[PDB]
């Protein structure tokens, strides 16, 4: 028995990963974003940037990959090169720099309903702000934003998968406490008539140490 | 021929201006938002405060206050009293005082379809700040931030009616001049799971007359 082979064989056969994966052009299609923190690499005061390490998981349905699990002996998801798929351009917006590390290679877990999960390592760098007037009272403010690049909110809409940053997997720093790393939805539209453009912003939140 | 009399009768037997005026309490109510400046009555740079003299349009739909105009001889608006009729509870969020104007009467205008338009009235005393960084580089960026007090964005979302401040009825001020007042429309929703707050913000950008 190859059926995996033949599942993969059966969707990709005439699957294009240009496209935004739905049935119906005007139709949104819903991603969810989780954050997670693993490492403050440095937070530079000289230049104001922070570099971290981070994880993003995005999830969202597929029109065009799923199946009937009968078909192929009880199998219900797979695990393959994530360029493979359609994926979000989910890019952080308000990025220090213009470097371009090079991209690591990365897989999805598709399941039989079409949901895709996509676990991807990312380290950005982004400008923070100083702040000694709000609790705990000698903070750096360090805002991450992140939305897609190319569609508007009524092509891919974006969501926050938790309340924060997830810090489960976080190595302290030294230097830097993390306070906290809220997340919030914007969306913003110009004028009377312009489209939708969403973001979620994560405020990591760092406490000098003493 | 009492048409008018009868047609108000018939409305507001058995009619609640308490009551958001949806069919389903789950559906949303849209409305639209016109700002227009009439005056600029102070700029107190002492302060930092701008009072503004407003004209605010509002448009939505009463699912309640419909008629067929055959059976009121043709019938099609009636102007009333506006607290007679559910009203958005739309308010500048960014208000600087306390400390409000005695309220003055205002009217709605009814047409036959559900659709109401209200124009009232408004001074508003707001937080300016000093932009000498951007074009026309001598300004004061004032904004001005509307939305309902009491309903999230799922119960009653507002929109722009146009792409900026309607300036046709503005009468100049010798020490500030105009040099734009755009509108956009913010929404934002916190973590996973909460509900959306909308406004629209007017960003009255101010040159200062040589
Ligand atoms: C295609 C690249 N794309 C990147 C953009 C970038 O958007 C952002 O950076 C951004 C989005 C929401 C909130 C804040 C944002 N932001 C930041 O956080 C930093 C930066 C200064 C900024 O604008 C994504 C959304 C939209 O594209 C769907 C853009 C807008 C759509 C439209 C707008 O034209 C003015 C605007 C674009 O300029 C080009 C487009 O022209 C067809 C765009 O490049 C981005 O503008 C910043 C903006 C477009
Ligand atoms: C009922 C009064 N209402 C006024 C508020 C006030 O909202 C704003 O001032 C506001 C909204 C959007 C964007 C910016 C806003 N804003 C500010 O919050 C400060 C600054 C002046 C400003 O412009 C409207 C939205 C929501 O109510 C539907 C509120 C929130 C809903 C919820 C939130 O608490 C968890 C929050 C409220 O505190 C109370 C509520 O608890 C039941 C509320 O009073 C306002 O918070 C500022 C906020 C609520
Ligand atoms: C996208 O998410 C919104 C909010 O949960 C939901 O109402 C809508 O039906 C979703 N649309 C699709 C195509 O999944
Ligand atoms: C950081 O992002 C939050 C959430 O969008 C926003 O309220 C705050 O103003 C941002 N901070 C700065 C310095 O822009
Ligand atoms: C509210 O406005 C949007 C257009 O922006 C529309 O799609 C939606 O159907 C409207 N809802 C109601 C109840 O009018
Ligand atoms: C004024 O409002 C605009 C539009 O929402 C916003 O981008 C800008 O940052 C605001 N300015 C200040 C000083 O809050
Ligand atoms: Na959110
Ligand atoms: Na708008």
């Amino acid at each position: 028995g190859k059926y995996a082979q033949k599942l993969f064989n059966d969707l990709f056969e005439d699957y294009s990963n240009a496209l935004r994966p739905v049935e119906d052009t005007d139709k949104v299609l819903n991603v969810t974003l989780q954050i997670t923190l693993s490492q403050i690499k440095d937070m530079d005061e000289r230049n104001q940037i922070l570099t971290a390490y981070l994880w993003i998981r995005q999830i969202w349905h597929d029109a065009y990959l799923t199946w009937d699990r009968d078909q192929y002996d009880g199998l219900d998801s797979i695990r393959i090169p994530s360029d493979l798929v359609w994926r979000p351009d989910i890019v952080l917006y308000n990025k220090a720099d213009d470097e371009s590390s090079e991209p690591v290679n990365t897989n999805v877990v598709l399941r039989y309903d079409g949901l895709i999960t996509w676990d991807a390592p990312a380290i950005t760098k982004s400008s923070c702000v100083v702040d000694v007037t709000y609790f705990p009272f000698d903070n750096q403010q360090c805002n991450l934003t992140f939305g897609s690049w190319t569609y508007n909110g009524n092509q891919v809409d974006i969501f926050n998968a938790l309340d924060s940053g997830d810090l489960s997997d976080f190595i302290e720093d030294v230097e830097w406490e993390v306070h906290g790393m809220p997340a919030v939805k914007n969306v913003i539209s110009y004028g009377c008539c312009s489209e939708p453009y969403p973001d979620v912003t994560f405020t990591l939140l760092l406490k000098r140490r003493s």
